[PDB]
DNA sequence: GCCTACACTCCG
DNA sequence: CGGAGTGTAGGC
């Protein structure tokens, strides 16, 4: 749970290796909130934060403006 | 639906998809199934699982049609 | 400009 | 972690 820098304050990025199977070697990332809540998409998040907020150039993946 | 494919061997069938959403809304995709359920996406990809067994050259991946 | 082919997301 | 459903690079 690393500090999330470009999200406002209190936000934390994770990501997690995927250990067996097909996709063995790729990863899953994860957002969490001030509140805490947790994050698994973009469209979720985005939902989430609403017309508060445009990620549409968010990178969820990474968690840079491209 | 998934159709039986009859130039492909017993068993075999294809299915084609309409894209619901996003940029390709409307435009399908295609799949085939082995008699065992397998899905293949693409025609090299089934080329190279049926290898010398079947000759695909002249097959039409999305028609499912030798021409 | 459209299509194949395959990587990736998203949510179960 | 799987896999249907969509994104899209690169060939043509």
């Amino acid at each position: 749970r690393m500090d999330c820098p470009a999200l406002p304050p209190g936000w934390k990025k994770e990501e997690v290796i995927r250990k067996s199977g097909l996709s063995a070697g790729k990863s899953d990332v994860y957002y969490f909130s001030p509140s805490g809540k947790k994050f698994r998409s973009k469209p979720q998040l985005a939902r989430y934060l609403g017309n508060t907020v445009d990620l549409s150039s968010f990178d969820f993946r990474t968690g840079k403006m491209m």
